[PDB]
DNA sequence: AAATTGCCGAAGACG
DNA sequence: CGTCTTCGGCAATT
């Protein structure tokens, strides 16, 4: 049964190729647009992130994400309150000067121009029918919609690249040393980090100026380098259900999303956050061989009850940074889920049959 | 040094 | 399950 449902979900390689070839032009062009030429974005560089490029998006390959990143030296990061995701970028004839406001870069500015640049240059596109969705306040996206003739969204995310040690609030997380081991988490450490334009929640506004981290590169070869065993999922190793398990409870929120409004303020990144946590705390390869596929999507189905219960998701990157805090999801919001998602494990998940 | 190239891993397709 | 295939990511090459 959860067999037959990820049949349903997986990506068909059809769709998978029709896609992809509209995408990667659409994308290609933009990119060297930036590229070119006065411009204070020249230098940004491609990183394809999030699920479709993850191999766990659901259903059909209609959502692409982007970041275009820029590489900016010397920068001094002020971290906002004591959130521990959101900063403030102050500066050790530089063309980021534009969007300085005071001592600190910006967010808001930057990424008005670099969405202004990205709508004149969808403009020039007329072979494809692509156009600029309206902007969303304290998003860092520039969200584009393609009719293919299906319709495909792609989010193009800027990004601010930055080559020292990763700030402070980081630095007991990412607890993967009993799972992927020292060796990796260290070397993780190592590369970049970024900053993305998306705006910290303020009471009743946005702070315009502020980022947020983002680990999205790390996710990414996390997802690729999943198992405590090297050949894990590998040609000349034994597949395990852990991405299996992921698709799972993706689907599931987005169906139960689907019909409650009342759970919008939940978001696939709170069930990726959840199965982190549940890879640190099962790291075994044996605790998710395929034959236990239903019981690892219950002990899944049971971590993220009891995060809601306990209003309790941690960042898996930031630990003091509460997802599921009541500034940020009112407590009845859980209780709603948890009510709906106690429903399905009850029934046999007839939400999974549409 | 912007653009092309091939290698091969991940995973869909199909028997 | 095996074998075949395409897409993506990488970096040397040029
Ligand atoms: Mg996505
Ligand atoms: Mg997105
Ligand atoms: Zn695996």
């Amino acid at each position: 049964k959860l067999k037959k449902v990820l049949d349903k979900l997986r990506l068909k390689r059809k769709d998978i190729s029709e896609a992809a070839e509209t995408v990667n032009k659409v994308v290609e062009r933009l990119l060297r647009r930036m590229q070119k030429r006065e411009s204070e974005f020249k230098g940004v560089e491609q990183l394809n992130t999030g699920s479709y490029y993850e191999h766990v998006k659901i259903s059909a390959p209609n959502e692409f994400d982007v970041m275009f990143k820029l590489e900016v030296p010397r920068i001094e990061l002020q971290e906002y309150y004591e959130t521990g995701a959101f900063y403030l970028v102050k500066f050790k004839g530089n063309p980021l000067s534009h969007f300085l406001e005071g001592e600190v870069l910006s967010a808001t500015k930057m990424l008005s121009k670099f969405r202004k640049i990205i709508k004149e240059e969808v403009k020039e596109i007329k072979d494809i029918d692509v156009s600029v969705e309206k902007e969303k306040p304290g998003s860092p996206a520039v969200t584009l919609l393609i009719r293919n003739p299906e319709e495909i969204s792609v989010d193009i995310i800027l990004a601010l690249e930055s080559k020292g040690s990763w700030p402070i609030s980081t630095k007991e997380g990412l607890p993967i040393q009993g799972w992927l081991g020292t060796k990796v988490r260290t070397n993780l450490r190592r590369e970049p980090f970024y900053l993305v334009p998306k705006n910290a929640k303020d009471g009743n506004s946005f702070q315009g100026e502020t980022w947020r981290l983002s680990f999205s590169h790390t996710e990414k070869y996390i997802l690729n380098n999943h198992g405590i065993e090297k050949t894990c999922c590998e040609s000349s190793g034994a597949k395990c259900c852990r991405k299996e398990c992921l698709k799972l409870m993706k689907y599931l929120l987005e169906q139960l999303k689907k019909e409650f409004q009342e759970l919008d303020a939940f978001c696939s990144y709170h069930v990726k956050t959840a199965i982190f946590h549940m890879w640190t705390q099962d790291p075994q390869d044996s605790q998710w061989d395929p034959r236990n596929l239903s019981s690892c999507f219950d002990k899944l189905l049971a971590f993220f009850l009891e995060c809601l219960r306990t209003e309790k998701l941690d960042h898996y990157f930031i630990p003091k940074f509460n997802l599921f805090s009541q500034e940020l999801i009112d407590r009845k919001s859980k209780e709603f889920l948890s009510k709906k998602i106690e429903y399905e494990r009850n029934n046999g998940f007839p939400i999974f049959d549409k």
